[PDB]
């Protein structure tokens, strides 16, 4: 499913991403523009032949089983192609543990390069929330 901008914004205010650990519902709009353009089928192969899935782009390196990472953990304890539905609860509730291991936010490179300290508001103007 690719998701319009203030549909996902409503989406993730319901599963409580509003404000979690500190950060704007605005900052998780930016990140999954720029991690998937929305799309909830979105998948990328990593150098190290992990694989990122999803709307925000998981990667299977840590946090979860896709079966092809040797070596690699499960952290949210899911098959990486729960994160791939078009009902994103499993991707909102495995992004809440990444952004609590210490690192917030930072663990998206594209939230870090692309929305950090920037007007991440502008994503959710308009919206009815
Ligand atoms: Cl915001
Ligand atoms: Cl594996
Ligand atoms: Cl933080
Ligand atoms: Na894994």
């Amino acid at each position: 499913k690719v998701f319009g901008r203030c549909e996902l914004a409503a989406a993730m205010k319901r599963h409580g991403l509003d404000n979690y650990r500190g950060y704007s519902l605005g900052n998780w709009v930016c990140a999954a523009k720029f991690e998937s353009n929305f799309n909830t089928q979105a998948t990328n192969r990593n150098t190290d032949g992990s694989t990122d899935y999803g709307i925000l782009q998981i990667n299977s390196r840590w946090w979860c089983n896709d079966g092809r990472t040797p070596g690699s953990r499960n952290l949210c304890n899911i098959p990486c192609s729960a994160l791939l539905s078009s009902d994103i609860t499993a991707s909102v509730n495995c992004a809440k543990k990444i952004v609590s291991d210490g690192n917030g936010m930072n663990a998206w490179v594209a939230w870090r390069n692309r929305c950090k300290g920037t007007d991440v508001q502008a994503w959710i103007r308009g919206c009815r929330l």
